């Protein structure tokens, strides 16, 4: 596999480790998010130490108001690092 | 850096690998986005050899409409392929 799509491999292999732990096997609940962000962000973002941090992050990620992050509610999330990112080249 | 990390950065890095072979060193012309589907997307789309073909994807890509695929442009069409592994599983 080239390097792109071992990329979007990876991302759906990372969603998937963080989303199957608890509970809806294809949504991160707020717990699994933290997690995610804390072990696969950790040069990117801030850790989140505070479960007032999580939620406030969580209502943003969570566009249809269900309380968890669905796959398409991570690839926005992808979207927005992603893009950071390339500015920040 | 992590399996999520790499994956962003990879994002990235083949972008500009491809756009900054020819005149917009930030944009996908026609040419170079034939080579990086064919050469960075063998396993999950069929190689485009065809002119017309060329065109009706890069016709598909471009929400701007100056004939060229940006990085926006690029993420959505990602996310587009990398909903369709998601799928699949
Ligand atoms: C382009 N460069 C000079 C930054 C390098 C990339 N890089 C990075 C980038 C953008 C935002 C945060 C980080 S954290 C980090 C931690 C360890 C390593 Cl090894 C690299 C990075
Ligand atoms: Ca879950
Ligand atoms: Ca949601
Ligand atoms: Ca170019
Ligand atoms: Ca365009």
């Amino acid at each position: 596999m080239s390097e792109l799509e071992k990329a979007v491999v990876a991302l759906i292999d990372v969603f998937h480790q963080y989303s199957g732990r608890e509970g809806d096997k294809h949504k991160l609940k707020k717990s699994e998010l933290k997690e995610l962000i804390n072990n696969e962000l950790s040069h990117f973002l801030e850790e989140i130490k505070e479960q007032e941090v999580v939620d406030k992050v969580m209502e943003t990620l969570d566009s249809d108001g269900d309380g968890e992050c669905d796959f398409q509610e991570f690839m926005a999330f992808v979207a927005m690092i992603t893009t950071a990112c390339h500015e920040f080249f």
